[PDB]
């Protein structure tokens, strides 16, 4: 059964998503749009993680749509950068206000917090991302936007090739609630693992209480057969999500070395100086 404390964790968590967490995205708005050495560019054919269409609905009942275009040896590869760059900042924002919203997380010292921050901002942004992902149609709705997956030679199977994608795909598949979502995202943001975390201790045991909290809440909610192990399937993903999140770090910063793009919250988040 769930303890009290383990009930106050989880609508402490939920609250801090609920202010923080535009589920219709109706606050992103001013955001830029598509217009209307050699091995280095070459593992930048990477930008394949641009392959979205964007579809905007106006609330006037207006639709306007993007096709990305090919690649044909030249600079329309960055053609969606800017945009991705400004949702990724909406989102990022978002992720902050989360952990600053969490008594747990407000306790612990500002170094601990950023080196936190900046450890898990991505990971918490995915998370956030795949209740928004449907996988029948593989897009992202986000309010008036939605982000669709453009088909692929080989199909979905192409598609579940590329980490990113195979965990949206498996993570979606697990149909967790409204709450492990939540209680996967502190986890991620409490990781004692990450560079330049003080109070390596503290940290650990704030993970240890929420991964309880999750193992409670599964073991309390759920006993149908189909989510036998499903608290182990949740670690598995997470620890899939930080090899993810280091391998799209990587890519990150080499687009950047060639064709700067980050805002100024994604450098700070990244550790770009500026100089
Ligand atoms: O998480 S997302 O849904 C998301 C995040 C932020 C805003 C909107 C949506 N996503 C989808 C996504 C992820 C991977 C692929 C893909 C497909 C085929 C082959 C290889 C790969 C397609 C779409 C994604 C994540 C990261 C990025 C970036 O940081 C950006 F563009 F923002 F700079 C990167 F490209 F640099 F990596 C861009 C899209």
């Amino acid at each position: 059964g769930l303890t009290e404390e383990q009930r106050m964790m989880i609508r402490e968590l939920m609250d801090a998503q609920m202010k923080t967490f535009d589920t219709t995205f109706s606050h992103f708005k001013n955001f830029r749009l598509p217009g209307v050495a050699a091995k280095w560019s070459q593992v930048r054919k990477d930008l394949c993680s641009l392959k979205v269409s964007l579809q905007l609905r106006g609330e006037d009942g207006s639709v306007w749509n993007y096709k990305p275009p090919a690649d044909s040896g030249g600079k329309e590869i960055f053609s969606l950068l800017p945009h991705m760059a400004d949702m990724s900042t909406y989102m990022f924002k978002g992720i902050i206000s989360f952990a600053k919203v969490i008594s747990y997380f407000r306790d612990l010292p500002i170094e601990d917090q950023i080196s936190l921050l900046k450890g898990a901002a991505f990971e918490l942004c995915q998370l956030r991302f795949n209740t928004v992902f449907n996988a029948e149609t593989g897009t992202w709705e986000c309010g008036r936007l939605s982000y669709c997956l453009e088909d692929t030679a080989g199909g979905f199977q192409q598609l579940l090739l590329e980490p990113m994608l195979k965990f949206h795909y498996m993570l979606k598949k697990l149909q967790l609630h409204e709450e492990e979502y939540v209680l996967m995202q502190a986890i991620s943001l409490f990781s004692p693992d990450r560079p330049g975390v003080l109070q390596h201790r503290v940290v650990d045991q704030l993970q240890e209480q929420f991964a309880i909290t999750l193992k409670s809440y599964i073991e309390c909610n759920r006993p149908q057969p189909a989510h036998r192990f499903l608290f182990l399937k949740i670690m598995a993903m997470l620890t899939e999500l930080r090899s993810i999140n280091a391998q799209h770090t990587q890519r990150l910063l080499r687009i950047q070395d060639i064709h700067p793009f980050a805002t100024p919250l994604m450098q700070e988040l990244f550790g770009i100086t500026g100089s």
